[PDB]
This record gives C-alpha cells, sequence and structure tokens, in this order.
C-alpha cells in the first residue's frame, strides 16, 4: 500500500524510535511499556510483510502485527515473536498459518487506554508457536479463525507492525509492507 | 506535615491542574484517565484532612486518598466520593470510619503502569457508602481493616489526596493537610 501511519506510544525510560518510509528502528532500556511501529491508518486483508532483527536483552519483548477495531472496540495482536510475555487471558484454540500454528487467546482490558479514550474492551491474540523475525502474515486467516471461535471484530481502524516492551533493554530494525 | 509531593498524571484531553501549597485545583474535559493531587513523599498514619468542591458533570470522577506501597507493590484508594465508577474486583468486607461505612474491595492490575514501571499488583480500595467532599480520613482504620481481611501492605511510598477521571468533564478545588 504505502505506510501512512506511525505508531508511537511510550510512557518512560530510554526509547529511541526511528520511523522511516519502509520501516522503523528502535533501541530501548525501560521499565515502562511502549508500542512503536509503522503501518496503515485503516487496516485491510492484505498479507503483511515484515523482516529484520529483533533482540530482547532482558525483560518483555513482542514483535507483532498490532491493531484496533471499532464497534466493537477490539485490540488485536498476531505475535510472530515474544520473550518473557505474561500470557494473559483464555486460550480459545489454534490456527495454522504461514508456516506455523498459533495459539489463540481472548483477554479483557478493564479501564485501559484505547483509541476511544480509557475503556474496557477485549483482546484477540494469535501467538506463533515457532517465533520468527522475518515473514508474511496472512491476516485474513487470523480474522477467519477468530470469528469462528466467537472472537467478533468490527470496523477496521489502524494496523501496524509494532514492537512492544518493558522491564529491560533490546533493539529492533524492521522493514514493513503489504 | 507540609505538602512535599505533587501527583500529576494525565494521558490526554483538557486537564487544567493547578497545585498549591495548601491544596490543588482541577478543571477537566477528557476521555483519558488522569490522577492529580497533592500530599506527601512517604505516607503515614496521620489523619488526612480534605475539603472543598468536587463536581462531575459527566463521566467517571473519584475524590480519594490515593497511594502506593512497596514489597509488596500495592495501589490503594480510600474513596470519599465517586461517580460512574465501574466497581471492579472482589468485595472483602466493611469498616466504619469517620462518620460512615466503607465497602472494601481487592482488585488486581495486570501489566499496568506503576511506581516500579509497568507491573502486576493488587489494589486495596475502601469506598465510602455516604459520599462527601469535606472531612478527615483516619487512614489507620483502613490499614487495620485491610490487614484483618488479608489485604497486606508493605513499605509506605507516596500518599496524596487525588482526583481521577475520564469520559467527561468536571472540576475540583480541594484543601489538603495532616
Ligand atoms: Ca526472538
Ligand atoms: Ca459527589
Amino acid at each position: 500500500a504505502s505506510i501512512n501511519y506511525d505508531q508511537n506510544y511510550q510512557t518512560g525510560g530510554q526509547v529511541s524510535y526511528s520511523p522511516s518510509n519502509t520501516g522503523f528502528s528502535v533501541n530501548w532500556n525501560t521499565q515502562d511499556d511502549f508500542v512503536v511501529g509503522v503501518g496503515w491508518t485503516t487496516g485491510s486483508s492484505a498479507p503483511i510483510n515484515f523482516g529484520g532483527s529483533f533482540s530482547v536483552n532482558s525483560g518483555t519483548g513482542l514483535l507483532s502485527v498490532y491493531g484496533w477495531s471499532t464497534n466493537p472496540l477490539v485490540e488485536y495482536y498476531i505475535m510472530e515473536d515474544n520473550h518473557n510475555y505474561p500470557a494473559q487471558g483464555t486460550v480459545k484454540g489454534t490456527v495454522t498459518s504461514d508456516g506455523a500454528t498459533y495459539t489463540i487467546w481472548e483477554n479483557t482490558r478493564v479501564n485501559e487506554p484505547s483509541i476511544q479514550g480509557t475503556a474496557t474492551f477485549n483482546q484477540y491474540i494469535s501467538v506463533r508457536n515457532s517465533p520468527r523475525t522475518s515473514g508474511t502474515v496472512t491476516v485474513q486467516n487470523h480474522f477467519n479463525a477468530w470469528a469462528s471461535l466467537g472472537l467478533h471484530l468490527g470496523q477496521m481502524n489502524y494496523q501496524v507492525v509494532a514492537v512492544e516492551g518493558w522491564g529491560g533493554s533490546g533493539s529492533a530494525s524492521q522493514s514493513v509492507s503489504n
């Protein structure tokens, strides 16, 4: 498509984010959560390509296609990689997509910050069983699998490839496209 | 004692906070959560006096003694007033203190921002059954009641009289001391 959205969220500590036309770079050393990455203002069904490096020296680190949905309000993740990630919520099932199987989870965030202000909403997460830092993510396979398990999505809002972390340091240089 | 701590937390929208030597003032119109108020760097057992106004035109609004504790990490509230507050967690019991009864709740915040960075910790809340905007809060009565129900506190960290809100507008002018 063409990246037209820059996800830049951070609460504290050392987070050096460098967005670009074809991707982004991040170096961090923080105790606080941050979500940075690049993508699109309105997500679609187009298979998303990502690639590069993603190192987590310590703490929690996640590399994933991240996004939102409205009516209902939904925060979703399709984790291609994760370290020291406190698996929260309820497992719903699985979906085999793009070279590996993903365990699907549903979680709820009460009075949490969102694109609609602080609200309560659900999370639809797909965690890859075989972590990678390079590949393609056929997003429709996840949306279909989510819908079939009762994980209902609304209108598509932004959709980015993001790195999220806290409790340590690490770095990532990723190329994003679709 | 003498106010030596200024609680100033906010995530977005219109929040006009004005701290002072004997209290604070706030006018807001936001969808995002904010916690502002004044107090002390290290909380004690000293009965806290508060007084003034606290109007909530719309959305969620809470007037309460707010604080933290370390080892274990604990966020506590002693709500003297609240509007449209999504009572979250588990009721534990009650405590009669300073002219009214309070319903005690215990809740857990997973991967939430804290004084120790983003962490998972419990909340000990005392919600006054008869809301007020002026009075004294004998904090020990709450700490004793909390301990007796298994709500264990650690080392005292900051302790302020704060106003917290989201989803609307309102204003508050409070005098703080102990
Ligand atoms: Ca990895
Ligand atoms: Ca009131």
